[PDB]
Parts: structure tokens; sequence; C-alpha cells
């Protein structure tokens, strides 16, 4: 579930989920997909293009155990949906971490029309 | 989905739908619900409360069509489902105008952890 998700990303990137990547580019956002707009951006699309590879659970309503271990996220899980899944999560908290340093605002609330159809996952 | 939704309440609010709603109080979000901070907040909660209802379609991927006939969201599709739909997100844009009075800010990106437990719907 993005509640895992949103204390991920605050556990990594210490930032406010929503306030950072609630909306960020064509791929940190509620809806869709778009060619990435730089590394932050990617985080996203490459998170979203891992929900994809899902089957038997819900990206977003499916709650796993992950834990904060020497200041690592550990997933908790043996079930292979919810380990990838939190896997993917914890990969996007973390990448987004890993990107701060190329974060732009301005990338926020970033309109869909100028995004471009991002390739298949 | 989120399209119709978001266009709705710009046509309604005439605020950016991601912006002021995509994020702000315990409703307003991509999470799930959780006690209101205010009205504004309510509103996106007895949306959600909305959603719950459906069945027939996904509320979030589901696009659906509508018509902007004299400034009034008219839900035009037919089918139960998207309908239904439709009208949750045309009183929730309708419910965010109306409360655009006491919108307040400080509940943007406002944290989950930091919600109420949402009284089942
Ligand atoms: C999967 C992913 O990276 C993501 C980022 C932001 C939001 Br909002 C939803 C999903
Ligand atoms: C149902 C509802 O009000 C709502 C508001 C914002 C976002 Br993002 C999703 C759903």
């Amino acid at each position: 579930s993005l509640f895992e998700l949103g204390k991920m990303i605050l556990q990594e990137t210490g930032k406010n989920p929503a306030k950072s990547y609630g909306a960020y580019g064509c791929n940190c956002g509620v809806l869709g997909r778009g060619k990435p707009k730089d590394a932050t951006d990617r985080c996203c699309y490459v998170h979203k293009c891992c929900y994809k590879k899902l089957t038997g659970c819900n990206p977003k309503k499916d709650r796993y155990s992950y834990s904060w271990k020497d200041k690592t996220i550990v997933c908790g899980e043996n079930n292979p949906c919810l380990k990838e899944l939190c896997e993917c999560d914890k990969a996007v908290a973390i990448c987004l971490r890993e990107n701060l340093g190329t974060y732009n605002k301005l990338y926020r609330y970033h309109l869909k029309p100028f995004c471009k159809k991002a390739d298949d996952c």
C-alpha cells in the first residue's frame, strides 16, 4: 500500500512524500506513466513499471511488513508478491533518495500533456 | 478516473486539482479515509466513501464522459457504475467549491499517521 511507500520515502528521503513525489514529473503521480523528466521521475517510472510486473497482490491497497534496520528499509515478507511489492517501494524510496540531488521543484505538478507516452515496461 | 475528477474539480473550484486536492487533509489523497480535518477534507472523505459504493467499475482507472452544460457538471454516462462514479466526482468537485472558503493550505501534504482512523463509510 502507498502507506508503506509513503513511510519508506519519508524514511529514506526524509521529505514529505506527497509534497515532493505526490505529483512530480510524469511518473511520480497518481495517474499514469510518462517518459521521465529526470532521475527522480525515472524512479517513479521504474517503480510504476515494477508495479506492473506484479501479479497476486494489489500494489495500492496491499499492506506488507517491512522495517527500518540500520537505517535500511528491510522488507519483512515472504509472500513473493508482497516481497517484490515491498521491494518495489524500497527501490523507489531509495532511488528517490539517491536522486534528491537532481530533484527539481519545477517538475512539481507537471502537467500530463507535456508528457510523452512512456516506453513499455 | 482522476482525469475526469480533476477536470471537474478544476471546472468547479477553478483551483488546480493536483495542487489543491491531490494531497489535502486525510482524504484528499491517494491514501484512504481518515477523520476529516475540515470541510474540504470532509468532501473527499464523503467522496471516497462514495467510491466504496461502486461495483462494476474502477473509480481510479476507468474514464467516463460528462458534459459541462451551463457551468454545471452533467454526468452523461448511462452505464450505472460510471454514472455513479461521475456523480461521485461531481459531488466532490461541488463540495470542494462550496468549502473553498475554509480551505486551509496548512492541510496540504498532511501526513497520514497524523490522521484519525476514519469511521467506516
Ligand atoms: C510507483 C511510484 O513511484 C509512485 C510515486 C508517486 C505516487 Br503519488 C504513486 C506512485
Ligand atoms: C475521492 C476524492 O475526493 C479524492 C480526492 C483527491 C484524490 Br488525489 C483522490 C480522490
